[PDB]
């Protein structure tokens, strides 16, 4: 029975699907104080059929306990002896439990009609790794309570690789390149006037860029682009700031500015002022090969931006944008679009595992002495605070791709030809917006079918109210429902696996970024020592959480953009509507044009001085899910 909007179902549909939501009502239920995570609307609790199906657990966990040998293997034999019959326990509890699954789906192959008998055995295996999974939490749990001058950094992989960004950290290049092709791609602008507290002069600029450039030729020939980390706020404390498992540690709002040559061959670094206040951060300006006096200096200033840089990526870019974003999506959906709704079919494939992966960050990285009091600089009532702030701030409209782009004066490739995130993401948002276009138009024929479905404007409603996602607003036609779906897929998909598959490659490493620094920003851009940058290296448990993290959230890719198939048995089609999945129809036609983007960055990968693989479509996940 194909979905139908509320206006055009007959009266059976109208009061079995009335029905439905109010039961789904008293399932999905908002709360603003959900524990570390208070202000956010969040789920006050995860409904059974919200758990992570058995796929997604096997994926996880199995990354796990490879973290697990990992580690224990890293250690010396009399230390090791402590955990490797529980991590030997695991390991072979987890084989055992995919034989269970591999077992359970032959089963229903051999006879497909009975298979439905089999549906409590999958769930008991669900509740079987689920169990696993707190086994781990526990031996966690006994590890933290055990607890060139970089070995201590590279010790904390054990046998995993070190990134490339262990090599290249250091190179002025390479630090640019993060603006274009990092985990944030978001922050960086044009600049055509330098901000009031960011006094960089004319000869200064052209001590770095030539004395045939200037600022105003550089300004006007769009040259300049800032980074500026005011919005981090309390995320940069003032000072010091001591706890009792990481000591005393800081972070920063910097300001830093970045030009391209004339002939625009890439971005490179020009000056880094390591707060927003000049009377108290001198500028550091980019040295020399030569001048051995501002080089330390100058890699301390570097590091007081890359530690800007994860505060702001982990916890706006990444947490408050993405993952608290699809939070309010995927609850105003299931409390007001009925199952039976063609919106509702849609768009919960594109929350799986939402509600599940959120009440874990909530959960276990933001209460006190967690991964993210450990890891990040500021109190951790003030980053739950700020995280918090940033996701009730975000808007929704000013924070679409195209529009984010214009904002920050970043669409044009002619003045910036190197923007990766920019090209690959365009060519996602507009194949996902012309498949939200189709999709619409065959529920939707008339503007006056947008606004008469009364399940829409509730579904609006509780996005604005409960949802409290500022920038929505009243959606009144097709045009404007099909922008709004956009924004929603891409959000869930595209825009968190850009900023989330990063992590392993570029994030696991403390030396080239970290959320804390050890010791306060550089006072002065001369006289400094290699042992004045090592002094901002934190401690070693930082290393240890960030390196295994990072690791588990960028390895779990579970489902896949324009799939549309269940991720966990029985892998049914997420349409049955002919009109939608029919040869040459919507469906299939949106599944043609991810493969073509997919060439298409292939091709454009073969020329850019590193490859950007994050927004392949065959890496970009359907749901926001780990
Ligand atoms: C950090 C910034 C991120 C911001 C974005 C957050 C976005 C959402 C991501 C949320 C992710 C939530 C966390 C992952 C969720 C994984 C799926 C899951 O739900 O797992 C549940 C288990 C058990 O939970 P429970 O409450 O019983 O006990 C926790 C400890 N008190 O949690 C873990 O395995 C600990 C994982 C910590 C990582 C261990 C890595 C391997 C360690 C082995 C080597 C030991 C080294 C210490
Ligand atoms: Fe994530
Ligand atoms: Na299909």
């Amino acid at each position: 029975i194909p979905p139908s909007l509320p206006q055009y179902d007959n009266l059976a549909g109208k009061l079995a699907r009335r029905a439905v939501l109010t039961s789904k009502k008293l399932v999905y239920v908002w709360t603003e104080n959900f524990a570390n995570v208070k202000g956010v609307p969040m789920a006050r609790s995860v409904p059974l059929g919200e758990l992570p199906n058995v796929d997604w657990l096997l994926k996880t966990a199995g990354v796990i306990v490879e973290l697990i040998v990992n580690f224990v293997a890293s250690l010396p034999a009399s230390a090791a002896a402590q955990f490797e019959r529980i991590a030997a326990g695991l390991s072979g509890d987890l084989e055992a439990a995919r034989q269970v699954h591999e077992a359970l789906l032959e089963e229903a192959k051999n006879d497909p009609a009975a298979a439905g008998s089999l549906l409590l055995r999958f769930t008991e295996l669900q509740t079987r790794v689920i169990a696993l999974l707190t086994r781990v939490g526990l031996l966690v749990d006994d590890i933290l309570k055990s607890a060139d001058g970089l070995n201590r950094f590279r010790a904390v992989f054990g046998t995993l690789r070190l990134p490339e960004v262990a090599d290249s950290f250091r190179d002025d290049e390479a630090f640019a390149y993060w603006r274009v092709a990092g985990p944030n791609p978001l922050l960086i602008r044009r600049v055509d006037a330098l901000p009031a507290n960011f006094p960089l002069g004319e000869e200064q600029f052209r001590r770095v860029m030539g004395a045939d450039d200037s600022l105003l030729e550089a300004a006007a020939s769009r040259r300049l682009y800032l980074l500026d980390y005011a919005e981090l706020g309390k995320l940069a404390p003032s000072g010091a700031v001591d706890k009792l498992l990481t000591g005393t540690g800081f972070a920063y709002a910097p300001i830093a500015l970045f030009a391209l040559g004339k002939d625009r061959a890439g971005l490179l670094p020009v000056a880094i002022q390591c707060g927003q206040d000049p009377a108290t951060h001198p500028m550091f300006v980019r040295p020399a090969e030569s001048e051995s006096d501002l080089y330390w200096g100058w890699q301390m200033a570097k590091t007081v931006v890359q530690v800007a840089e994860e505060n702001y990526h982990e916890m706006f870019v990444h947490l408050a944008q993405t993952h608290l974003v699809s939070e309010a999506f995927c609850l105003a959906t299931q409390r007001t679009l009925a199952p039976s709704h063609p919106l509702h079919v849609l768009l919960a494939p594109h929350f799986e595992g939402t509600l599940f992966i959120n009440e874990g960050a909530a959960r276990i990285l933001l209460p006190s002495a967690g991964f993210i009091d450990v890891m990040f600089a500021a109190p951790i009532q003030d980053t739950q605070a700020t995280a918090g702030g940033n996701r009730l701030g975000f808007d929704f409209y000013r924070g679409m791709l195209p529009e984010s782009l214009k904002a920050r004066n970043v669409d044009d490739p002619a003045a910036l030809p190197d923007y990766p995130y920019r090209d690959d993401g365009l060519l996602v948002w507009n194949a996902i917006r012309q498949w939200a276009a189709d999709y619409v138009a065959v529920y939707y024929a008339s503007d006056g079918d947008v606004t008469a479905d009364v399940e829409l404007a509730a579904w609006v409603g509780e996005v604005i109210g409960s949802g409290k996602v500022a920038g929505f607003r009243p959606i009144t036609g097709r045009s404007q429902l099909v922008e709004v779906l956009t924004m929603v897929i891409f959000t869930a998909s595209a825009q968190h696996a850009a900023v989330n598959f990063p992590q392993p490659s570029m994030m696991t490493y403390a030396p080239a970024i970290c959320a804390m620094s050890a010791a306060p920003a550089p006072d002065s851009p001369s006289g400094k020592s290699e042992a004045d940058w090592l002094k901002m290296m934190p401690p070693t448990l930082v290393a240890l959480e960030k390196v295994n993290i990072y690791h588990l959230l960028g390895s779990v890719y579970h489902g896949r953009l324009g799939d549309y198939r269940q991720t966990g048995f029985p892998y049914a089609p997420v349409f049955s509507d002919r009109r939608v999945t029919a040869s040459g129809g919507p469906l299939e036609r949106f599944q043609a044009r991810l493969k073509e983007v997919e060439a298409t960055i292939r091709t454009r990968n073969q020329a850019r001085r590193k490859p950007y693989e994050y927004l392949l479509p065959s890496r970009i996940p359907a749901s926001t899910n780990i």
